[PDB]
């Protein structure tokens, strides 16, 4: 064929193989009963899958028809979406029960990673991120400005490393406050009775919070490092006069080492390109590598558990990696990874449970076949399921998760669930769908991208919507934030479970996301999403700048979405634009798209630094497609712009992208031979056809596309 059968299903050779040689070994499940489980969770549960896609269809339907009659009545409207079951009674108040969660998620609040689980290297960095150099961040990045003369260059400019030294000095004031003065006049660091005491030029003192030393290497005389705690997250002082930096620091001191990305979630949704058997296996591969703690790539090893002293006792170990979550694929796709015996493809998210499941196993023990490394360490498997819609979806990946743990042999409830609220029908019936997976939640989240495009597809027919720019700041997405931080106070979700805001996607702009990205914190988010170990350790100082658990707390019980608010749809104004305005919009998501798909479909790549239109390196992952295609196709369809406006747009467009791709051998230009780019007409096709996409998803074509590159790269 070639497959391999086993009952109703024709398995691909490379995954078949992959499973049985790779990824069984050492999880006490016979092979045999293995693939008998996937035959039969695969015919029991894809009805009910394709039952849910249907319904999506059927509310939709109703939407458009029902907007294809018509200011509008919000409360005949909202009624509609009652009549149709779109939205659902409000559940009575309850507490998630979630239990074995790791400390991670329970307890700290901190910066979360996320990195595409195809590229070994991202991720590996990704993992040892847990720990990050602040020096090497203030200094590398932008944080520190270049003005005067703090410049730099090929050398090691001393101006600079200067600066460094005294940011660094001020945090630690700000963060483990001594009792009288400050870290910057610190002459030396000893142990005393169990107690940090610090060396002034006048006297000396202790921690104005005792309870704040964590711990310290070396001998407590003269100490090789000293370790504090705040906010739940650790900061390390390395302490050596002979260093470089040392030898000219007032005290001693290296550097500051602080904990930064404590949780990381591997993906195998929108950040990777993976549209075949071939690829699934190079993710499965990694996250396999990952799990046992054995991957390495050429560039190197994951970092082993840090090694500490107590402070009046013998030694204790810190986890050194960070903890790992698997966003699988949502309840949309299939994939040729397995087959039915008529040929048609099983659903890809049934496939990454059971796989991704499987492999997680390795993770929860450390031994020769298992792997030396431990990821959870309370006996779970943190999977995010992205794209849900409404909580009989989010039930389904509960009973998907269930008989998956059956299969495996795991004990119930072992594989937890980050619900993505990304989708509008779960925005307004949050506090249901978490209600779904009461005892399995242990993370929900809000973005930008994705529910952006739902809200526009959903509105689809009402009329035109307003600037991409200009949603950010509409009604229903300051309701969607704060409603999602709400719903999940109200569950309980303070100290068991946790509450997330979206990625800084501006990779260079570090000093933009220091002054800015600290409004998450302040709203109460136990966690948000970092671009980069660097990102993750500079966001880490707001978490120390802000008592995540206090505003909680202080947050409690309050209702500050209404309804109304949640469905407020973003129609533009009569007027509203000048040509110029327009012409602007449409440029902007043309070069968005072209972006993007030429490097996911020319070379499958899902997550990179992008350019956009004004040369700004963006960090977005698929989700900027369907967003861009969306808003373009609602402004075609409302005759707000026109098909030729838009393919003048792409052919405008095209070859800035040529050009801001550059410095890539294996890059293929799209000018001026468009009509014969895959990458060119898919983008095309991502706008013309978007309206007619289930839900705006651009999987379909994506995914079609990047197949038809593949098979001419066949010859
Ligand atoms: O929501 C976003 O903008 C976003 C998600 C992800 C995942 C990556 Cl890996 S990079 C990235 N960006
Ligand atoms: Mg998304
Ligand atoms: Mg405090
Ligand atoms: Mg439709």
């Amino acid at each position: 064929t070639d497959r391999v059968s086993v009952g109703n299903l024709r398995i691909a050779r490379v995954l078949y193989d992959f499973v049985n040689n790779e990824a069984l070994p050492g999880t006490d499940i016979d092979p045999d009963s293995f693939w008998a489980g996937v035959d039969k969770v695969v015919a029991d549960l894809t009805p009910q899958n394709q039952a849910l896609l249907n319904a999506r269809d059927e509310l939709q339907a109703q939407i458009d028809k029902w907007h294809r009659r018509r200011p509008i009545d919000m409360d005949a409207y909202r009624q509609f979406l009652t009549e149709i079951g779109y939205l659902l009674p409000e559940p009575d108040d309850f507490t998630i029960t979630t239990s074995g969660v790791d400390a991670e998620i329970t307890t700290t609040a901190g910066p979360q990673l996320v990195v595409p689980v195809l590229n070994a290297r991202f991720a590996l960095n990704a993992a040892n991120a847990r720990w990050g150099s602040l020096y090497d961040a203030l200094y590398g990045t932008d944080v520190i400005p270049e003005t005067d003369g703090a410049e730099k260059g090929p050398t090691y400019n001393k101006v600079r490393g200067d600066k460094v030294i005294a940011y660094a000095r001020k945090f630690l004031d700000d963060s483990v406050p001594l009792s009288s003065g400050s870290f910057g006049d610190a002459t030396g660091f000893t142990v005393q009775d169990g107690q940090l005491v610090v060396a002034l030029p006048d006297k000396s003192t202790g921690l104005a919070n005792p309870g704040q030393f964590a711990g310290y290497t070396g001998a407590a005389e003269s100490p090789t490092s000293v370790l504090l705690i705040n906010h739940g997250l650790h900061i390390e002082i390395l302490i050596d006069p002979e260093s470089q930096v040392g030898t000219t620091d007032r005290a001693g001191v290296k550097d500051v080492i602080l904990e930064s990305a404590i949780t990381t979630i591997m993906d195998f949704e929108d950040s990777v390109a993976a549209v075949d058997a071939a690829d699934k296996v190079l993710g499965y591969r990694n996250w396999l590598g990952l799990n046992k703690g054995d991957l390495a790539a050429a560039v190197r090893v994951l970092n082993r558990d840090r090694n500490y002293t107590a402070p009046g006792g013998g030694q204790f170990t810190l986890p050194g990696r960070s903890l790992m979550f698997v966003r699988n694929v949502g309840h949309l796709m299939t994939n040729d990874a397995i087959v039915d015996t008529d040929g048609s493809e099983v659903f890809e998210g049934i496939m990454d449970a059971l796989f991704t499941g499987l492999i997680a196993i390795h993770g929860l023990k450390a031994s020769d076949v298992n792997g030396p490394l431990i990821n959870s360490r309370t006996g779970s498997i943190y999977i995010v399921k992205p794209k849900m819609h409404g909580p009989a979806e989010v039930a389904f990946t509960c009973e998907l998760f269930s008989r998956v743990e059956d299969v495996l042999g795991l004990p119930q409830n072992t594989m937890k669930i980050g619900i993505m609220d990304e989708e509008r029908r779960t925005t307004v019936n949050l506090k249901a769908c978490i209600k779904a997976a009461a005892d399995r939640v242990v993370f929900i989240n809000t973005g930008f991208l994705d529910r952006t495009g739902d809200e526009i597809h959903t509105s689809m027919e009402a009329g035109p919507m307003v600037r991409k720019g200009t949603m950010k700041s509409q009604p229903w997405i300051l309701a969607y934030e704060d409603h999602n931080v709400d719903a999940g106070l109200a569950a309980g979700f303070s100290g068991r479970a946790q509450v997330g805001k979206g990625m800084w996607t501006m990779t260079e702009l570090m000093a933009d996301m220091v002054e800015t990205k600290i409004a998450q914190p302040r709203a109460g988010a136990s966690t948000a999403w970092v671009p980069s170990p660097t990102a993750a350790t500079l966001h880490a100082l707001h978490y120390h700048q802000v008592d995540v658990a206090a505003v909680q707390q202080g947050l409690a019980g309050k209702r500050r979405a209404t309804i109304e608010q949640l469905l407020t749809i973003p129609l533009a104004k009569e007027l509203a634009w000048a040509p110029d305005e327009i012409r602007e919009e449409v440029d902007n998501n043309c070069q968005s798209i072209l972006g993007y798909v030429v490097r996911w479909v020319d070379q499958g790549v899902g997550a990179s630094k992008v350019p956009d239109i004004h040369d700004v390196a963006l960090m977005e992952d698929r989700a900027t497609l369907r967003i861009s295609s969306q808003l373009l196709a609602n402004w075609l369809r409302h005759g707000v712009i026109t098909s030729a406006d838009v393919r003048a747009s792409l052919e405008r467009m095209a070859p800035l992208v040529d050009r801001q791709n550059a410095g890539d051998v294996a890059y293929r230009p799209m000018a001026p031979n468009f009509d014969d780019s895959i990458a060119f007409l898919a983008a095309q096709e991502l706008i013309l056809s978007g309206a007619q996409q289930p839900n705006g998803y651009t999987e379909p074509i994506l995914h079609r596309r990047r197949r038809e590159f593949k098979a001419r790269a066949a010859e």
